């Protein structure tokens, strides 16, 4: 509750600073970067792709990124470790199952899950004895089952550990909902619980309902738009059509609102991506050159420009994740 | 003329008894690395894998090909481990099951063609261990991305010389419609096995497909939920056809001047994670001898029962060698 754990072992939440709450080194599948590193040119290439694009968002400030990959994800704890330790940036690992969890993880039970999300906090991930900072969950619209039974192992997990829950949702669905619901049905605070892919909807009165109700708003996506890229189907199925604009407003609604304590901003960016298209990161880079940066050098000067006061803006990337982060027993 | 095995090529004469259809593990990417104790521990597994290995080859078998392919988990470095231990030769695999990740769904079928020649020519991971086969599967109708891996995989193996060994819902006839899509590539059938083909007792699909050339996969011989069927997921996986039936196939088709082309394994494992929990426990007790139960239990029945040592012997030990010798076309 001190201490958060990074791949490079603990630091002190005042070590945190300036986090970004929902990124990717890599985005893939499991065991595919082991068997099949050529797909990125190879590893050596991602690697020093990461390092140059943690380097740059640490020019502009970034001290912490939250690496939301998860075992289905792809997520290579070594390759986290290394790039963390050349660029010099902390990185947060996670737990969790995203939506495309292999038949050996359907079949397992809750009490089962528990024990794995468990195991990746409180022994290491693999046999590398680092742990697991933050869990990941997910749903597409209604939940499955399965998606069910991983949403209540994540909470069992969180409640005796005391890390904290982050989710992938499909923000146009209202998918927050269905999420808080299970989640509480399970003793979990809402304050340990952040609600992702926010920025994805224009529905204030959807964001305002959570965040009313002690959730944290995550407004991860802000770079993503195909707006200029309409020629490609696939860019525009991903990336949505709305502008880097329209996402950033609501971070200022909410403000305005008076939300500014729950409120938790990413670009949800990666460096590979072999869950989609080929070469669908050529476009993204093509999108947004910024990266990781994106957001500092991007979304809050602009957001200045508007009317939020810098010290705002400071709490919304300082104090909130920090807050967030520490590990949390309940009373 | 050499085959590759995990701990290097060897000649076809040292292949001997030879068991075509095999797992040391059956379980999903990445699983074993991330929760080993699923399995008791690593460790453990191993030690079971290393035990029945010796009692396998302590009956003659020689050599075992493991067809687990990424998606089911397949371990290169326990491979060799247990290998070397039990010294057991054991062949690996390329190609994919039927629970490929996002990352391999959304591939061209130039882009498998391309994994599956670097598993076969540059190696897996990066031990440098070469596939021996390529595996793949259909659970009944192709989907559309099955038909690309088919065809991919009929591109790798025409390229290497490499055999093909399939999964399939004998039941529905799955050969059938494989046997097509391999034909349109341009893949010789004796380069093909057809398995699990002792899922079914149409005779009559068996035979038209040895008639064209293909190899017949008669692979999980000891599978019988016979007695067990209080257990419906046991059920549902093992079958309710004894195991005298499924190896009377086998004699059926020798008397039908097929063995050229018969295959015989158990699809046995060590570790079971793709499924409920706790199968391993029904199975070892289903068949405690194992591997060695095709051997020990198979051979005596089929001598038997009227089947020459001689012809036996051919099965086990020369239709084996001439199907994983990689062979190019003319
Ligand atoms: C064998 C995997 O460890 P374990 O069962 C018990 C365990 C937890 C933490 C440490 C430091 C050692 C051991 O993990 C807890 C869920
Ligand atoms: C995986 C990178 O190697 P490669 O492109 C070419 C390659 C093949 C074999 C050997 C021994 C070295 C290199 O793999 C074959 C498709
Ligand atoms: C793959 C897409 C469709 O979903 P997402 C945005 O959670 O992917 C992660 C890996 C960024
Ligand atoms: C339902 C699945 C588990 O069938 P199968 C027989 O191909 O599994 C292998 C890994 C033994
Ligand atoms: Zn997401
Ligand atoms: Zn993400
Ligand atoms: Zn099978
Ligand atoms: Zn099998």
């Amino acid at each position: 509750g001190d201490r958060i754990n990074t791949v490079r072992g603990p630091i002190t939440i005042s070590e945190a600073g300036f986090t970004l709450t929902h990124e990717h080194i890599c985005g893939s599948s499991a065991g595919f970067l082991r068997a099949w590193p050529e797909f990125f040119g190879s590893r050596k290439a991602l690697a020093e792709k990461a390092v140059r694009g943690l380097r740059r968002a640490r020019a502009a400030g970034v001290r912490t990124i939250v690496d939301v990959s998860t075992f289905d994800i792809g997520r290579d704890v070594s390759l986290l470790a290394e790039v963390s330790r050349a660029a010099d940036v902390h990185i947060v690992a996670a737990t969790g199952l995203w939506f495309d969890p292999p038949l050996s993880m359907r079949l397992r039970s809750v009490e089962e899950l528990t024990q794995f999300f468990l195991r990746e906090i409180q022994y290491g991930i693999e046999d590398t004895g680092i742990r697991a900072g933050i869990i990941k969950v997910a749903t597409t619209g209604k939940a499955t089952p399965f998606q069910e039974l991983v949403l209540k192992a994540a909470a069992r997990a969180s409640l005796a550990t005391g890390v904290p829950v982050t989710t992938h949702t499909a923000a146009s669905q209202r998918d927050g909902e269905q999420q808080a619901a299970i989640f509480e049905s399970e003793g979990l605070s809402p304050s340990r619980v952040c609600i992702g892919h926010s920025d994805d909807t224009d529905d204030l009165s959807y964001l305002t309902a959570l965040a009313a109700r002690g959730y944290l708003i995550g407004l991860d996506g802000i770079p993503w738009s195909a707006i200029g890229l309409e020629d490609n189907a696939s860019a525009s199925a991903l990336l949505g059509i709305r502008s880097w604009q329209t996402r950033a407003l609501l971070i200022k609604a909410l403000i305005d609102q008076g939300y500014m304590k729950q409120i938790l901003v990413s670009n949800d960016w990666t460096f590979g991506f072999s869950s989609y298209v080929t070469n669908i990161m050529d476009v993204m880079d093509r999108v947004n050159p910024d990266g990781m940066a994106f957001i500092p050098l991007r979304v809050i000067p602009f957001l200045r420009e508007k009317g939020v006061p810098q010290e705002t803006l400071a709490g919304i990337t300082v104090t909130n994740p920090a807050r967030f982060l520490s590990p949390t027993l309940r009373a």
